[PDB]
């Protein structure tokens, strides 16, 4: 598994469950192309996006459905996604965890790079 | 203006200065257009960047090209740029401050949204 | 004034208005000694605390009464208090602007030290 | 482990290893009396603070030995520590995770609890 995702709420002080994350890869004609996608756990946590094999070097941005998570939650707020875009593997694989804090008009994110 | 954006340092504990953003407007098929750019000033400000008149409601998205920013101070980055995308909304206030907190590693970013 | 307070709304994406803050100088027997006070004002900012006769090197401790401001909008809260502690250092620039942004079970924080 | 501290570093994009933890409860006459202490393992976290005896109510301050985290990475920052200070266990018993990410000049954290 070398890209995670966890994914807290800071209105409730909990993991951000059923948070739908989308991953995409920058092509070689510069668009987005899909790479992979899922949804976070009960603990917050989305884990088995991608191989060793296809997560080769290449510019990735992983969307976080915000918007969606919060309007299930019954309430409006500011963003569409939260965004995190980064350059993967340049130096050999790494592992990845992309972790987002998610408030109604706020966001933080961090990555946690691992080297096996 | 009704769209202004803020950009501090959480490393040098400064305002980030001379940061490259840019505003992109999303069209009728889903890409995204140019709609506004500019640097930072030293207080890590930038103004100016519409009119009223310009700033319909709409999804638009603020770039922060963060990864420049970085390595102008000689440190090295983790992402490309910090990206916030959002509706304007017209039954909300008409002033959008759109705030980022920088490290090497990670962003803070935040709406503040007043009459 | 050689040290303002900003703070601001995650939930409501605005300043947050009429939080108090209690600053507090650390003494010689480590005690924290009130050194200054007040309430936020409609744009979260809280100016004239001190004067550069009396902002001394030491260690300051900051207090954001968090539990209050959620309280009075309704919303249940985390924290007792945000608390913010840091040592004035002459040897860096001169006017610290210490900003914090609050949901109810998390709150950033950060220094903005200009000259 | 009622009461679990993680702790990640924003400039490194890692955790933050071997940073001391204080924790500290109000006692009867206002004051802080210290309840316990150690320090981050490797993977940023430190469990077994305390047990589910010892964790009763009360209002807690769990304080975060920042400076000495940078200042023994070469950096000089500007915060003494990160503190957290929150009443606990008011309707019974919860699990707390107290997550903090550092950087020189900043600081953010976030609680999780879970009810078990
Ligand atoms: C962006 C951000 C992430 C975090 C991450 C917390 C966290 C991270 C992990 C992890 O897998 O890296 C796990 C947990 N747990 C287990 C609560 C918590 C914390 C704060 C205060 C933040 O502002
Ligand atoms: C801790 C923190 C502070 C800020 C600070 C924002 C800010 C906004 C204004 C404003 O005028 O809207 C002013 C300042 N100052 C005065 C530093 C700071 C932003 C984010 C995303 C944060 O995580």
């Amino acid at each position: 598994c070398p890209l995670m995702v966890k994914v807290l709420d800071a209105v409730r002080g909990s993991p951000a469950i059923n948070v739908a994350v989308h991953v995409f890869r920058k092509a070689a004609d510069d668009t987005w192309e899909p790479f992979a996608s899922g949804k976070t756990s009960e603990s917050g946590e989305l884990h088995g996006l991608t191989t060793e094999e296809e997560f080769v070097e290449g510019i990735y941005k992983v969307e976080i459905d915000t918007k969606s998570y919060w309007k299930a939650l019954g309430i409006s707020p500011f963003h569409e996604h939260a965004e995190v875009v980064f350059t993967a593997n340049d130096s050999g694989p790494r592992r990845y965890t992309i972790a987002a804090l998610l408030s109604p008009y706020s966001y933080s994110t961090t990555a946690v790079v691992t080297n096996p």
